[PDB]
């Protein structure tokens, strides 16, 4: 009942008692493990009032213990006082100062994610008196500015209102804030980004003029309290891009290559004491090897080992001649030395799997435990050469948690 685990690299052993405090189910079973289930039923995210105080009672619980006066009259009083308006509305309304907890909390929880070290450096942005989408784009432009702050990236999450009945939904459409276009090509092929191919569709659907190229920044659609979405341009100068040099291939420019700076993740579900936030975009920096190997090299993404490997004049006929892991590392080199050069923040993947066990030593210490998802944490090139390869992790999930939903578009009732 006190778990341990073991990093097979430095032979350190760490104990996890923070799994006891866990609450949702994982997909396994004693006999099963889904540790390989990209979207496992679980994962994925309606309350009643019968619910939810236990669910409200349990965050007030920790945030109390946090502030070093758990079970005070501050407390009892606020539990009663909540209880309170659960009775009379069903549902309730967080402090803002629970609000800032359970939303730093929702992403230390985060067991995927390997850049949690930054955990409790995160801005808190409350939209909760949004009422319209273009409230909501002006709120989403304010993000964008205050997070990218010049290349000097800073972590940031809006939150706009609790969902209620469900009907009444606040959403953004797209997956990030800043995504390029993919459109279909008339034979077949795919110009841009693939997998925003649909998406890019529903935009033009809904009466985008699409300048039809490479790296189009698509517009926001922003549905605000369960009303049809609405199409929004993100003011250019406010998203910043890097354009992809090499620092030894002066061909490399020539491909033509750019990503944006900033990652901002606007498809998620943040819960906090069982109440359900269904608009909370959040941004932090890029590991450099979501960009150079799954943005750029992914089969059904941009798919540029192809073009790369024949510039450096690649032996492309056998497998194994390792040509496309050898495209692959210079890729990575060329995308962290553009941002680098740009004074962009970026952050390599031996670096962010280095301070990932760091980050995992002092939530054994100061906490108990750290829910790791192996599968996520190792980075998707040069996997053992980085600590995190080495290193058992248990999952487990706790809340407050970002969550996975469905999208708006196969649950919107129209008009
Ligand atoms: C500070 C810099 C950050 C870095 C370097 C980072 C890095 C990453 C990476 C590489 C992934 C894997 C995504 C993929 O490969 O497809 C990920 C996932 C994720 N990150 Fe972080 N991230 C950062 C900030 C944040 C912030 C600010 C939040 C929330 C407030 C957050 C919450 C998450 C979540 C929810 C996931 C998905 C995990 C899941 O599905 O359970 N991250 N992150
Ligand atoms: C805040 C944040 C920082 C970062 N560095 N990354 C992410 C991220 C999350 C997901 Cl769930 C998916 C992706 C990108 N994939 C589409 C390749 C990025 C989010
Ligand atoms: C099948 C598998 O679960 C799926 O491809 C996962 C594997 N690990 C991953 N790890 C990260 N960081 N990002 C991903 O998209 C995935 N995809
Ligand atoms: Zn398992």
């Amino acid at each position: 009942r006190f778990l341990k685990v073991k990093n097979w690299e430095t032979d350190v052993v760490l104990t996890d008692t923070l799994h006891l405090k866990s609450t949702l189910e994982t997909g396994c079973t004693e006999h099963i493990c889904m540790g390989s289930i990209m979207l496992p039923s679980q994962h994925t995210r309606v309350a009643t009032k019968d619910q939810l105080f236990p669910l409200a009672k349990e965050f007030l619980d920790q945030y109390y213990s946090s502030i070093k006066r758990f079970g005070s009259k501050a407390h009892m009083d606020r539990l009663e006082e909540v209880n309170k308006e659960i009775e009379s509305t069903s549902t309730y309304q967080l402090k803002d100062t629970e609000l800032i907890y359970g939303a730093k909390h929702a992403w230390r929880n985060a067991s995927r994610c390997v850049g949690r070290i930054q955990w409790s450096k995160l801005q808190v942005f409350d939209a909760r008196d949004c009422t319209t989408a273009h409230g909501m784009f002006n709120y989403i432009c304010n993000h964008v500015k205050y997070a990218t702050n010049k290349g000097n990236l800073r972590s940031a999450i809006t939150i706009f209102p609790q969902r209620t009945d469900g009907k009444h939904d606040f959403r953004v459409w797209n997956s990030q804030l800043i995504r390029y276009a993919g459109y279909k090509q008339p034979d077949g092929s795919t110009l841009g980004d693939p997998a925003n191919v649909q998406f890019t569709e529903i935009c033009i659907q809904q009466g985008w003029k699409a300048p039809r190229g490479r790296f189009d920044v698509l517009p926001l659609l922003l549905q605000a309290n369960g009303n049809d979405p609405e199409l929004f341009q993100i003011p250019p100068e406010l998203v910043l891009e890097v354009p992809i040099r090499h620092p030894k291939f002066d061909w490399f420019k020539d491909l033509g290559l750019k990503w944006y700076g900033l990652p901002a993740v606007s498809n998620m579900l943040l819960e906090i004491g069982g109440l359900e936030f269904s608009a909370c975009p959040f941004s932090g920096w890029y590991m450099g090897t979501e960009i150079g190997v799954r943005d750029y090299c992914d089969n059904s993404r941009y798919n540029i080992l192809e073009e790369v490997a024949k510039k450096m004049d690649l032996d492309m006929r056998k497998t194994s001649s390792l040509w496309k892991d050898q495209a692959l590392v210079e890729i990575n080199i060329a995308v962290l030395y553009s941002f680098q050069s740009d004074k962009v923040t970026i952050v390599d993947h031996h670096s962010a799997t280095e301070s990932f066990i760091k980050h995992m030593e002092n939530e054994y210490r100061c906490r108990g435990g750290c829910p790791a998802d192996w599968v996520w944490i190792v980075p998707p090139m040069s996997g053992s050469i980085t600590p995190v390869f080495h290193q058992e992790m248990l999952n487990y999930r706790l809340t407050p948690s970002f969550e996975y939903q469905p999208d708006p578009w196969n649950t919107h009732v129209w008009k």
